[PDB]
């Protein structure tokens, strides 16, 4: 069992827990979990906290072989469970930290963004360029591991980090949002982000 080896509390994540293109599990939709929660899904919240963590740092990317990210989704540890972790760093310490239980998009803006540098996944190991387009703006619901409901809202590149994992546990890759025809094309009421 994934869920049960990663949980092992002398477990640390690395690229070989993370699944890549080709495996079905990243193309179907995750499964809710329920509350409470068993202490195995808040240990995998945090377990992916930690990778995300270890991943950004200089000598333990180094030494563990991590590919830096700044977020994670049970799908790509091949756990179909709907948990994401998310870490963006300031340019506190970081911009937006959470594990979030059942996110869901409850509101969005009509304007859409990408980054100007487009996007990467841990899970696909090969460079595809082109503007991923998002919403701009959401506001996102989720459970933390206490079970308690949170209401959020995000813009610029938190908005797009969460967007991403989120896309995630629907089944959904980057890629799948880029414009087939002109990868940079820039369509009315898009916001290129740098
Ligand atoms: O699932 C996350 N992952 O593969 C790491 C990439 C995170 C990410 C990077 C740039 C723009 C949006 C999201
Ligand atoms: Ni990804």
């Amino acid at each position: 069992s994934a869920i049960e080896r990663i949980s092992k509390a002398a477990h640390l994540i690395d690229m070989c827990d993370i699944i890549r293109e080709g495996n079905p599990s990243l193309r179907t939709v995750a499964e809710e979990v329920t509350f409470p929660l068993s202490d195995q899904e808040i240990i995998l919240g945090e377990k992916m906290m930690q990778f995300l963590k270890h991943s950004q740092d200089p000598v333990m990317a180094e030494k563990m072989g991590l590919r830096g990210g700044v977020g994670l989704a049970a799908p790509q540890l091949d756990i179909s469970k709907r948990i994401i972790a998310v870490l963006v760093p300031n340019i506190e310490a970081y911009d937006l930290e959470a594990i979030m239980y059942n996110p869901k998009i409850v509101s969005h803006s009509v304007q859409d963004a990408a980054l100007g540098e487009g996007e990467g996944c841990l899970s696909v190991d090969r460079n595809v360029p082109g503007y991923v387009v998002r919403h701009a703006r959401v506001t996102v619901d989720y459970f933390d591991k206490d079970g308690e409901k949170h209401r959020i809202k995000l813009k610029g590149y938190n908005s797009i980090v969460v967007q991403h994992e989120i896309d995630h546990i629907n089944g959904i890759m980057f890629y799948d949002r880029i414009n087939e025809k002109d990868p940079f094309a820039v369509k009315d009421g898009l916001l290129i982000l740098e």
